[PDB]
């Protein structure tokens, strides 16, 4: 009797490239992929486990441009600058995101502290934040390799400033190689997202939100958003094929949002596989389990995925120490594994790149712990997202109906109802009305609305100029 586990780990990032300029006007792309992007399928080379990845087509989009060296990022050009040549306002910016990012683990460098302790800074101090913002998004390939320069933690030269930024571009350009080397030696699967990550149950039918809240406030959709909903499905199966050779049969639906309309379109799309979360499944059916397979209509397969391991993750285990957390973890599993006479599936589906940041030294030790633990227990066994499709030895169900929602609170909520994201869907629809081309679609993406009338929200100027950029776009 086995337990069966599936990691899903989802990667995405909104267009930061400005339309009129071409300039990327935050550089979070760059940060993750340089961290994330690469390092956490660069794993499997370490580990015998199985590892599952989503990519959003704009996201690919983005890390080819930069791969490519046409990514004009101006975050990464006030880093890479020498300290005489930079602008008064580049200066700004570089302590502006050191202040953002300051009280994150991965930026527990001393000379950080002393830097951002002194009313002006020399030459000499400058070179030093700007290549310990650099160190401080290192992934964990490199710092294996620039190990000791890391230890180095102060009085960086202009020189090995820039063998950091051509060992970091190295690791962009072999980054859609590994997820290709990784999906054909069988070691994970790789899915994708409808192109720009919408909402696509809100753009089918709007009203699909009181499914949830019946109490939301929402604008006047006076244009059909449904032939776009289909779009960003079909140009996403697309781009997924001139990647990888093949249409995606598997999709991850961005926010974990579906309904009965989204579920029938991915379906006539071909998709067979999705997943979501389990708040969906406690709100669609009276009693079940997460660990069946789903047989929506029987026309796509669903899987559930468990929250509570998939928050522990994503949002616990960074405030814990890296061994109590997976002895946690694997005592949860543990438990699961003895509840049931069957072999359940448990799906942890989560963000992949978002967290780490959190964790002592990236969470680099805690997934080495979790993976080298994974991979010694003979009753746990990994499986590709094609391996849980397929399994025989697996409970099915069949389901004929969901409750339209996310894996936020199982709701609309984050992306609609208040006065300033109410505000940007009329702009949006008011919009659609002249557009002429798909910058519609990339203004249709959730972030734009996630960051929209809310208290933290870093740079939210910058995704309120690029929400508004694009959709002006569209209607030229
Ligand atoms: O400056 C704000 C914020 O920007 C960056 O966050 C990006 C994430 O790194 C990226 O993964 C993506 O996050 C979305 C997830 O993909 C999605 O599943 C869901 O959880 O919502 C997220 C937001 O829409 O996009 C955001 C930007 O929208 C940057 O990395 C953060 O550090 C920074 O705080």
């Amino acid at each position: 009797k086995k337990l069966f586990l599936v990691f899903w780990w989802h990667m995405h990032q909104p267009l930061y490239r400005e339309p009129y300029t071409g300039e990327y006007l935050l550089p979070w792309t760059f940060f993750h992929a340089v961290k994330d992007y690469y390092d956490m399928p660069a794993y499997l080379k370490d580990f015998e486990i199985k590892l599952n990845f989503n990519l959003t087509p704009v996201l690919i989009d983005q890390i080819q441009e930069y791969a490519q060296g046409k990514a004009k990022d101006v975050f990464l050009e006030a880093i890479r600058k020498d300290p005489d040549d930079l602008e008064k306002e580049e200066v700004e910016k570089l302590i502006e995101f050191t202040k953002l990012n300051y009280e994150k683990p991965i930026y527990r460098f001393e000379r950080i502290r002393e830097l951002m302790n002194k009313e002006k800074l020399n030459r000499e101090e400058l070179l030093d934040l700007q290549t310990l913002n650099l160190l401080a998004w290192c992934g964990r390939t490199l710092r294996k390799d620039l190990k000791d320069l890391l230890n180095k933690g102060r009085n960086y030269t202009q020189e090995e400033k820039e063998y950091v930024l051509n060992k970091y571009f190295e690791i962009i350009k072999k980054t859609l190689s590994i997820y290709r080397e990784i999906k054909e030696e069988g070691k994970g699967s790789v899915s994708t997202s409808p192109y720009y990550h919408p909402l696509i149950p809100i753009l089918l039918n709007p009203n699909c939100v009181y499914e949830t809240t019946p109490n939301v406030k929402i604008p006047d959709f006076a244009v059909s958003f449904r032939e776009d909903a289909s779009k960003h499905v079909e140009l996403a199966k697309e781009k997924y094929f001139e990647i990888f050779g093949e249409h995606p049969v598997y999709m991850w639906p961005p926010e974990a949002s579906v309904s009965n309309e989204a579920l029938e379109l991915y379906y006539e799309k071909g998709i067979n596989m999705l997943a979501t979360d389990e708040v969906i499944l406690k709100n669609s059916v009276e009693r079940a389990s997460p660990y069946l397979r789903y047989y929506f209509r029987e026309l796509i397969s669903v899987f559930f995925r468990d929250k509570t391991l998939s928050d522990l993750i994503g949002f616990s285990y960074h405030a814990w120490n890296a061994e109590d957390a997976v002895r946690d973890f694997i005592g949860r599993l543990k438990k699961i594994h003895e509840s049931v006479d069957f072999q359940p599936v448990v799906f942890v589906v989560l963000d992949g790149e978002n967290c780490w940041e959190y964790y002592e030294e990236n969470g680099i030790p805690f997934l080495e712990k979790l993976y080298s633990t994974l991979e010694k227990e003979e009753w746990i066994e990994t499986l590709t997202l094609e391996e849980a499709m397929r399994k025989e030895d697996v409970k099915t169900e069949v389901i004929e109906s969901v409750k339209a929602g996310t894996w936020f609170d199982g709701n609309f909520l984050k992306w609609i109802g208040n006065k300033e994201k109410n505000e940007y869907w009329k702009i949006l629809i008011e919009a659609k009305k002249k557009a002429k081309n798909d910058y519609i679609l990339v203004a249709e993406g959730s972030d734009w609305f996630w960051w929209q009338g809310e208290e933290k929200a870093p740079f939210v100027e910058v995704f309120d100029k690029l929400f508004r950029s694009f959709v002006r776009r569209a209607q030229e």
